């Protein structure tokens, strides 16, 4: 039997995949999750002893971003290993092409938590591999279930793009995505080109300059918004200003209710 319910501060979710919690923990009815340090537990009873013993009130590792009542952490997988085994396998639960759980010292992991009196609360991350050969920019994200579609998937990619920036470098998140992944990519990539289009003449590697979204990223997304024409072997940018305004005015697109500000960004490479 593997774990197939957990608890976490006062949410349980079901789970939507297998993950290789070890064997006597699968066997349990829930899986009882401090919220902050993420420590696993078989019962209700360890679960409330760790509760009222636990010092933590928010995630290891630096906040790197504070804009009202979201945080944003970074975890380095070699300072913080068992955290950051427990994210992983925490994660598998709802990735079901996540392959790394206890080989996590290459990766670096953002934490995106929303605060309150009690504390920073976890609503989702990403991780990032510290060193890509693919150029990924991203290895896995993920919004936990009870937060999903309200924008704060859609900040998590925002902010991978805004590190990219930072590094003047181009990414791509590590694929295949999960179909709310593919959906909030392309609404993001979407939204960020057609904001930019409004503001004469520039070309898909200008775009890609300036977004740090990779060409083909680029590409793809101005073909479904068809501003984009083919010419003999070549990608051409095809804009219409005034059909770049009428698919802002439109519903598909949209200011995410909650957006990544470079100012409350403490970050460098
Ligand atoms: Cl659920
Ligand atoms: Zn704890």
């Amino acid at each position: 039997k593997y774990v197939d319910k957990i608890h976490i501060g006062n949410y349980e979710i079901d789970a939507w995949y297998f993950s290789p919690f070890p064997e006597d923990y699968g066997k349990q009815p829930k899986l009882w999750l401090c919220e902050y340090c993420l420590k696993y537990m078989k019962y209700e009873k360890s679960y409330r002893f760790h509760l009222g013993q636990c010092q933590w009130r928010q995630p290891p590792g630096k906040e790197i971003y504070r804009k009202s009542n979201i945080s944003v952490y970074e975890v380095d997988g070699k300072d913080h290993k068992i955290y950051c085994q427990n994210l992983c396998l925490l994660a598998k639960l709802f990735l079901d092409h996540k392959t790394l759980y206890f080989d996590v010292e290459p990766f670096v992991f953002y934490i995106l938590t929303e605060v309150d009196r009690q504390g920073a609360h976890i609503v989702g991350y990403f991780s990032k591999e510290k060193e890509s050969p693919d150029g990924n920019n991203v290895a896995c994200i993920l919004t936990l279930p009870p937060y999903q579609r309200r924008g704060y998937g859609k900040f998590l990619i925002a902010f991978s793009y805004e590190l990219s920036k930072l590094e003047s470098t181009v990414g791509s998140p590590q694929k295949p995505l999960s179909d709310l992944g593919k959906l909030s990519y392309r609404s993001y990539w979407s939204w960020v080109l057609l904001e930019i289009l409004r503001d004469g003449t520039l070309s898909i590697k200008d775009l890609s300059q300036m977004t740090s979204i990779t060409q083909n990223d680029i590409i793809s997304t101005l073909q479904s918004l068809n501003m984009v024409k083919y010419w003999k072997g070549q990608h051409v940018i095809c804009v219409t200003p005034k059909l770049v305004e009428e698919h802002l005015k439109s519903a598909q697109y949209k200011k995410p209710p909650i957006t990544v500000d470079s100012v409350c960004l403490k970050w460098a490479p």
